[PDB]
């Protein structure tokens, strides 16, 4: 399990929360450097719990599926929530069985659903560590229209910024203060697949991508990856989907 304790967290803590996320998830190779989640893992051992602490003290575990890093469902109180889908029904018998009773939320977990049920595209949800201190308090008492916007924050805060370095440098800027994500960190979210699927496709093509991938940058937009040279590569993504599960 990973812990995070919002009281007195500052950006150095919280790298180190980000830090210890990434290396709770299991891998067998590093292509071109970067650990390759495993295909599947199977039993409870697919699921990891972070335990997030708001500024009083409060908690809630989240589950985390090892292979692609995807939120499933959380434990608040004697309450277990899971998103309404396969995967997460699957988790509800490995984890939380201690829960009181379990209510699956009216949706799915991915990124459109969430923001239909929000009312906000991501673009217009502040995200910062104070945002997630929020998110936790939301996430303690259910109102679903309410938990799909501390959702969106709580994903990105985490999953995203385990994923990239460029995704946690975002949230340790907004450590006293929540800001909008920028393009670049929309842009990012949504290729993880692509990205991962290329540079694992790259090994055996020189480095070089079968098929480049487009990403707005942080001056403004269009930008076209086509090699496991570009910064995105050497520097930013920091877990890749195994391909298997693409
Ligand atoms: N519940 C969740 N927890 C973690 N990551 C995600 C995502 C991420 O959203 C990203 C973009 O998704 P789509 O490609 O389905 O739009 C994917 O990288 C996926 O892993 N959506 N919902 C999530």
């Amino acid at each position: 399990d990973v812990s995070f304790r919002l009281s007195g967290a500052d950006p150095r803590s919280y790298g180190m929360f980000i830090k210890d996320l990434r290396n709770a998830l299991p891998f067998r190779e590093k292509v071109y450097n970067i650990p390759l989640l495993l295909p599947s893992v199977s039993g409870a051992g697919r699921y990891l719990l972070m335990h997030l602490f708001n500024y009083d003290g409060k908690t809630i575990t989240v589950a985390v599926d090892v292979t692609n890093v995807y939120i499933m469902g959380y434990l608040a109180d004697t309450t277990s929530y899971f998103f309404n889908e396969p995967a997460a029904e699957l988790a509800s018998q490995y984890v939380f069985r201690d829960a009181r009773r379990k209510i699956t939320l009216p949706y799915s977990g991915n990124y459109e659903r969430l923001q239909i049920a929000a009312g906000k595209p991501r673009e217009k949800i502040p995200i910062g560590l104070p945002a997630l201190d929020s998110a936790i308090s939301t996430l303690l008492h259910y109102d679903s229209t309410a938990a799909a916007g501390a959702l969106l924050v709580l994903i990105q805060t985490t999953a995203e910024a385990a994923r990239f370095k460029y995704i946690e440098q975002q949230i340790q800027e907004r450590a006293y203060r929540d800001e909008v994500p920028s393009l670049a960190t929309i842009s990012l979210e949504n290729s993880w697949s692509g990205l991962s699927k290329q540079i694992q496709l790259a090994q055996g093509n020189n480095g070089i991508f079968r098929t480049p991938i487009v990403l707005v940058d942080n001056k403004g937009n269009r930008v076209q990856i086509t090699n496991v040279t570009s910064k995105v590569v050497t520097s930013n993504i920091q877990l890749l989907l195994n391909t298997r599960n693409i």
